[PDB]
């Protein structure tokens, strides 16, 4: 079929730069990342899951790398969070379920994302969450042997406290912590602290269980009981994903399915 390989760059999606590309023949939309990168391509080739941004391929034009990735028309989860309000609790529970499925998948194949935040969680046309950007990602389990991490990666308001206090740490509780900060942002529309350190007053208040303060006072007791188990300073005592899936709020019926068309009489 002629011209089937031609794509037109129609608009900017993010910033390296991310462009929306449309196929000249089929009109299929893809996101093109125009660029660490060698590792991002290698990790992306391992990935295949409904809550993980799809990798279609790559092309190297001299010094420039072109990553052909899934287009998510709903944009970033970040723009679904109303500042200081958040979003309706049933929406946050659905986004959190899909975030857990995506992270379970990644950890299962021994990959840690290391930069989970709402800017990296994209939504398709049906508002299905997709974990995006594997530029900071790494392999923490190979040949069934766990590798402890030591590199400083992520975004300070979402990083686990052990990444700041310890030389080495396990990879999985770090992604669990950032998911908990994402859950906090979705339910309160604010970040609880700048960084999880003792020098940070907001972080000390949380360890002192002052939940009458913002953002915790905006969060219902059931999802807050979950946050009490995720945002635990000691990563060895922090709730694992199998146990998040057994939490009372995680399994609380709150939301109806996608609106489906119907007529009466
Ligand atoms: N790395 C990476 C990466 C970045 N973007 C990917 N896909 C994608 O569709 N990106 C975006 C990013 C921002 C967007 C923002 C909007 C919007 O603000 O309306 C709509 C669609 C968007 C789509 C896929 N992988």
């Amino acid at each position: 079929v002629p011209f089937v390989e031609d794509w037109d760059l129609v608009q900017t999606l993010g910033e390296g730069e991310v462009q929306l590309a449309v196929n000249r023949v089929t009109e299929e939309a893809v996101a093109v990342k125009i660029v660490n990168i060698k590792k991002e391509i290698c990790i992306n080739k391992m990935l295949n899951h409904e809550n993980v941004v799809k990798f279609y391929g790559h092309r190297r034009e001299g010094n420039i790398q072109y990553l052909f990735l899934e287009y998510c028309s709903g944009g970033e989860l970040f723009d679904r969070i109303e500042p200081d309000i958040g979003m309706p609790e049933p929406d946050a529970q659905r986004f959190f379920h899909q975030l857990m499925a995506g992270v379970v998948y990644l950890h299962g194949i021994g990959i840690t994302h290391r930069d989970i935040k709402p800017e990296n969680l994209l939504l398709d046309e049906r508002d299905n969450l997709k974990i995006s950007d594997f530029g900071l990602a790494t392999v923490f389990r190979y040949n069934n042997r766990e590798r402890l991490l030591n590199k400083m990666c992520g975004t300070l308001p979402y990083v686990a406290p052990e990444l700041l206090k310890r030389r080495e740490f396990h990879a999985e509780p770090v992604d669990v912590w950032s998911c908990g900060i994402v859950l906090t942002a979705m339910l309160a529309g604010e970040l609880p602290w700048d960084q999880p350190s003792d020098s940070c007053q907001e972080y000390s208040d949380w360890k002192e269980k002052k939940t009458y303060l913002n953002p915790w006072k905006k969060i219902d007791s059931a999802p807050l009981a979950l946050l009490h188990k995720i945002l635990v300073e000691n990563p060895s005592a922090r709730i694992t994903i199998p146990d998040i899936k057994k939490d009372r709020w995680y399994n609380k019926p709150l939301k109806k399915g996608a609106k489906r068309p119907r007529v009466t009489s």
